[PDB]
DNA sequence: TGCATTTACGGGAAACTG
DNA sequence: TGCATTTACGGGAAACTG
DNA sequence: TGCATTTACGGGAAACTG
DNA sequence: TGCATTTACGGGAAACTG
């Protein structure tokens, strides 16, 4: 809440009104030495036509209320040093680690308005102190002395007054809106070649001399040292417009910023890399998208740069499953270090960690997370039985390596499950229908319920195209449970030509001449059918209507 | 062969870094065979190597120089330990 | 304002190249 | 020879312009 | 060949700098 | 103010040169 916020502020105010204070110092010291001025130029020459001292004991003050001045800049510089390391180094760097899980989902980053104002206050103290400084080059430029207090501080002070002005804005130079192709706006940092992407930068310190006097030019892999030294490194170019410039008109409330759409890759067939397919690393490697600027002005040039998060490049959206994969484990590993690096030795990660991206995932497409019972699950199928909350899962068992017995990557497996619920499940998962992930162990040993006519949802196990199924149970007249049920998958194919729920509704089962029977009353605990998935039913010379029905034996 | 360090401040020596000393550095070598026609361009580079002042220093620094002799292939990743596998 | 036409992209499959 | 990646095109929907 | 003298390094502790 | 690293020096052993 207000903890820090509440401290950097006050230090902020107490900058402000040490600049106000320093300039009615340089008013009075402005008035005493004209004034001196006045009664020196009428005493000098006096003879042209009781003790009393006033050229002796007053003069006094025209070195005493310089020291005053002089001395109190130095102690107002060095508490925007310390103000400004504070804002830097604590307040921007937590916004961005913010940033980089905005990204990947979870709690929302909170506007950029409270350090733009901080910014743009610590900028203008140093804006005003650049003219005062310039006030007493002009009294110096008067009147000089033996020890003149504005002379032997007088390039210290201007050269700490611009060292601090220019790390400010320096850091004031950030990306606002990760880079993004905008037909896929939950998956924000892997490019294809031939989409057109957006970004978008923010620079802080919102000044108005600083309208249409900053040109944001966009680079590709400027840089880039893997590409002399790791083989196979594609590389790119970039085709929109690149050359922008940053105005304050636009984007509303201020923000100097810049937005640059059609922005789009191209690869640069040159044989060259020859596209080694035995080289290091896949289409998991890493590449960065650079800016640059510079704020020209009388007697100030200043060069500002910054650099997007680590992005990927693709080809077909056939690949942007295993990419996003990359993307979490970078920004979920990895402190900002522009490691392009990465993974040709990626760590490991801790499962309690993972598990809270895993929830991530649905709850950023959906309206509804991964509860406890349901990461359990998952969580085992990664560790095995002991399911500590901190063993540790390697990036091949994630992404690049067969499950247990199957013949697919565990990412890989989620992957598809996700799609299924984005087009064919919304409804029924938003609202709690589908138990999902479970293993088929405690199913059976939580269907020792109730009426021969409970099934729950599950996703099954065995597909890779994600594939949902339901689990019911009987009554087999030996006194106890069931050899239960569960029905071959249902998948996108069948879905697509009749909805899940009204599979439900009418599902069968048959004989040769025998009526048929409709094993699905209750779906978990104790809930008719007819009232869950009532909601989602479709509807309720000349053609005769027809449907479309699922039915077993 | 002997190594001296480059005071000039520079670095700053900043102790709120990356990484303490398990940085990794790298002997670098280079020739060149002249003939008649023949201009040829050598080059090699040792192993990553590990650079410290005072042997109260190199239990640690082998440890690094396990690790990495462990895990690793060749490419010269002198990042490693950045972000160090298991 | 509405309709015709063009565009941009997703997705599947074949073509490429190491 | 097989697998990894890219390219090509069809369809569908959105965008554009008269 | 043997002895004197100097050298190089290991190790501990204090000094440095962020 | 504390911790990380470097530097400084003493001792011991080896190397060097007459």
């Amino acid at each position: 809440m207000l903890d820090k916020q509440k401290e950097l502020d006050s230090k902020v105010r107490n900058v402000k009104d040490k600049v106000m204070c320093i300039e009615h110092e340089i008013k009075s010291l402005e008035d005493l030495q004209d004034e001196y001025d006045f009664k020196c130029k009428t005493l000098q020459n006096r003879e042209h036509e009781q003790e009393q001292l006033l050229l002796k004991k007053m003069y006094l003050m025209l070195d005493n209320k310089r020291k005053e001045v002089v001395h109190k800049i130095i102690e107002l510089l060095n508490v925007t040093e310390l103000t400004q390391n504070a804002l830097i180094n604590d307040e921007l760097v937590e916004w961005k680690r913010r940033q980089q899980s905005a990204c990947i989902g979870g709690p929302p980053n909170a506007c950029l308005d409270q350090l733009q104002n901080w910014f743009t206050i610590v900028a203008e103290s140093l804006q005003q102190v650049r003219q005062q400084l310039k006030k007493l080059e002009e009294l110096e430029q008067k009147y000089t002395y033996e020890h003149d207090p504005i002379t032997k501080n007088k390039q210290v002070l201007w050269d700490r007054t611009f060292s601090l002005f220019q790390q400010l804005i320096q850091s004031s130079f950030v990306v606002e809106r990760q880079p993004c192709m905008p037909t896929h706006p939950q998956r924000p940092l892997v490019l294809k070649t031939g989409v057109q992407f957006t970004v978008k930068l923010r620079l802080l310190v919102k000044l108005q001399e600083l309208n249409y006097n900053l040109k944001v030019k966009v680079l590709f892999d400027k840089d880039v040292n893997e590409r002399n030294t790791v083989k196979g490194f594609r590389k790119f170019n970039i085709l929109g417009t690149h050359t922008k410039v940053m105005n304050m008109e636009e984007s509303t409330n201020g923000s100097l910023a810049a937005e640059f759409r059609h922005l789009q890759l191209k690869e640069q067939k040159n044989a060259g890399t020859r596209t080694n397919e035995g080289p290091l690393i896949v289409t998991e490697e890493l590449h960065s998208l650079s800016f640059e600027t510079q704020l020209c002005q009388p007697g100030l040039v200043i060069d500002l740069e910054t650099t997007s998060l680590p992005v990927v490049v693709i080809s077909n959206v056939s690949q942007l499953p295993s990419g996003w994969a990359s993307i979490l484990w970078y920004n979920m590993l990895v402190a900002e270090p522009r490691n392009l690096s990465f993974f040709l030795t990626p760590p490991c990660a801790r499962w309690a960690q993972l598990s809270e991206v895993l929830s991530w995932q649905f709850s950023s497409v959906t309206k509804r997370g991964l509860n406890v019972d349901q990461l359990n699950m998952l969580g085992e199928k990664l560790l095995g039985p002991n399911a500590s909350p901190d063993g540790l899962i390697p990036w091949t068992r994630f992404c690049k390596e067969n499950i247990n017995d199957k013949n697919f990557p565990f990412w890989l497996w989620i992957e598809s499950i996700l799609e299924l619920i984005k087009k064919h499940l919304l409804p029924l998962w938003n609202d709690g229908c589908i138990m999902g992930f479970i293993s088929k162990e405690r199913e059976r040993a939580l269907l020792k319920d109730q009426q021969p006519g409970t099934f729950l949802l599950r996703f099954s196990e065995s597909s890779r195209e994600g594939a949902i199924t339901f689990t019911w149970v009987e009554r087999s007249q030996n006194g106890g449970e069931p050899d239960f049920h569960a029905v071959e998958p249902y998948t996108k194919k069948e879905l697509s030509a009749v909805t899940f729920p009204d599979i439900i509704r009418n599902y069968k089962v048959m004989a040769a001449e025998n009526i048929p029977e409709n094993p699905l009353k209750y779906l978990y605990p104790n809930i008719d059918k007819d009232h869950a998935f009532g909601k989602y039913y479709s509807r309720p010379t000349g053609y005769i209507k027809t449907e479309l029905i699922s039915v077993s034996e």
